[PDB]
């Protein structure tokens, strides 16, 4: 029996692109453990009931965690250092045991795991679960032809398209952590001679010259993605409805008109100010069209006093919707996003247009992408304080849902939809790379 070992980064966020990939090889006879934290563990489902269902393996005792008064180095420290111990001791037990993990899939923002692989002599590959374009901004920054302030007033790295300042990644959002954010994302491609391969959550018609750029650094490319439950795509992995609840939404889509709906959700670890939240609320609002619009309880409190009551009508805002159930909704027409990589992946699988409103980090990059690359939408104009009015918001909306190429985006939409589900599909350019990796895993 094949087994390989998967590592994702230990956050709740960040687990499910490997969790959906670890599906997708179950499927093809490939038996996974997943290598994670005691914390991670409590948090999370328990152990399936299957004989091939994902095999917790906790390896670590807690003392790893992030105490209140570290900083983010400090709390990188403590992980690398008590983590590269924890797998090692793991390790020393799996690889002279009976059935010894044949290969371990970790987390491209854990790169030290290489180095306790390459002690073993144990096959290994980071997985970067961000964009291929972010591929090449970090690694650019990373060899120096391109700096943390931009150098130029556009960018034009190969085989990438042009890129203003404003499209580049922003982690200064806490200006303390920021040095620390550039080092761990350019450490991601400094030991990659000694990767078996480079997985990418991402596929070929989506950023196919970019993954051609990607493979002339040595390493084979597989591109795996999307990691978006099967059931929304090619239905051919029993189950995969949901990553790793009681709807009202899809009730109150069911009696609007087909594409008629705007869904709002600008990300559910994002806070907004007062004033931009008032000014998105009023220009949502000023478009007149139904909109289903989830946000958590401490960002909906910062909402106008009266917003919820005034759009008893035209807005439903909730809580919590299941985001794959809505986007999949045939009353939703339209997507209000903040362009996480996530959120961006289930816009094109589900062929549904954008209004984009990046917030922080690659949601910059997605953004520009999905309007002058993708071509499914619009970015909201911002000012020159960062602050977008409610005009900006309202005209953005219209343009993207009545303007003059609103057709064409919907169109660009449904283009997207039919090539993700291809590529995840049995012959498509991910299931391909997905067969190769298995086939190999079975050669030992
Ligand atoms: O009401 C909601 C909100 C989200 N989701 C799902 O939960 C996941 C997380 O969504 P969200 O956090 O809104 O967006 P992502 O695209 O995953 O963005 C995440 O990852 C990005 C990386 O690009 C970061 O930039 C963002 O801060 C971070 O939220 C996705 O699979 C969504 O489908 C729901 O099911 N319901």
């Amino acid at each position: 029996d094949t087994h390989i070992l998967v590592f994702p980064f230990p956050s709740q966020g960040h687990i499910n692109p490997l969790l959906q990939l670890s599906k997708r090889l179950i499927a093809k006879g490939i038996k996974v453990s997943l290598v994670t934290t005691l914390h991670v563990s409590n948090h999370l489902q328990l152990q399936g009931a299957y004989s091939n269902s994902v095999k917790i393996e906790v390896i670590s005792d807690g003392s790893e965690d992030r105490l209140e008064t570290d900083t983010m180095r400090q709390t990188l420290d403590r992980f690398r250092q008590k983590m590269t111990k924890n797998l090692e001791d793991f390790l020393q037990k799996a690889m002279v045991s009976s059935n010894p993990p044949k290969f371990i899939l970790y987390d491209s923002t854990m790169p030290w795991v290489l180095e306790v692989a390459k002690e073993f002599g144990l096959d290994r590959a980071p997985f970067y679960t961000q964009s291929c374009a972010l591929n090449s901004i970090n690694y650019h920054v990373l060899h120096g032809q391109l700096k943390l302030p931009p150098e130029t007033p556009t960018i034009s790295l190969p085989s990438m398209p042009l890129l203003r300042p404003s499209d580049l990644p922003a982690y200064d959002f806490d200006p303390a952590s920021t040095d620390t954010i550039i080092d761990l994302l350019t450490s991601q491609y400094s030991n990659i001679q000694d990767a078996n391969l480079l997985f990418c959550n991402t596929f070929d018609k989506l950023e196919g010259e970019i993954i051609q750029w990607m493979e002339t650094l040595g390493r084979p490319v597989k591109t795996v993605g999307p990691t978006v439950p099967s059931a929304y795509l090619d239905k051919r992995v029993e189950n995969d409805k949901h990553y790793g609840n009681e709807d009202v939404c899809l009730k109150w889509l069911d009696s609007k008109p087909s594409g008629s709906v705007l869904y709002v959700s600008y990300g559910s670890l994002v806070e907004m100010g007062e004033e931009q939240l008032k000014e998105l609320a009023l220009g949502i609002k000023e478009t007149g069209k139904f909109f289903l619009w989830v946000v958590r309880d401490t960002e909906a409190e910062k909402l106008p006093p009266n917003f919820v009551e005034s759009v008893a009508e035209k807005g439903l805002v909730v809580s919590w919707c299941s985001q794959l159930e809505v986007l999949a909704h045939p009353s939703v027409g339209c997507f209000f996003t903040h362009c996480g990589w996530n959120s961006t992946l289930e816009a094109l699988c589900l062929g549904v247009p954008v209004v984009a409103f990046p917030q922080w980090a690659d949601q910059v990059t997605n953004a520009k992408f999905l309007e002058d690359v993708w071509k499914v939408g619009k970015r909201v104009k911002r000012n020159e304080q960062r602050l977008a009015s409610k005009e900006e918001v309202r005209s953005c909306i219209w343009e993207v849902m009545e303007g003059e190429r609103a057709s064409e985006f919907k169109s660009n939409s449904m283009e997207w939809k039919k090539w993700a589900k291809e590529a995840v599909d049995e012959g498509g350019s991910s299931d391909k790379n997905i067969e190769e990796f298995v086939a190999m895993l079975k050669q030992t």
